[PDB]
């Protein structure tokens, strides 16, 4: 349980930071 | 545990999605 509790908070952390850096480009980049 | 053991998958899942998704687009629109 623990070892999944820190993956998804990692992931969770990450998948945002994609969402929002693969966006921000599109609009930045055309 | 199913929570964090649905989204672990669908988040590591997403955590490539975007993560190779970024990637293409940094080669792309470049």
């Amino acid at each position: 349980l623990e070892a999944v509790r820190r993956k998804i908070r990692s992931l969770q952390e990450q998948n945002y930071h994609l969402e929002n850096e693969v966006a921000r480009l599109k609009k930045l980049v055309g």
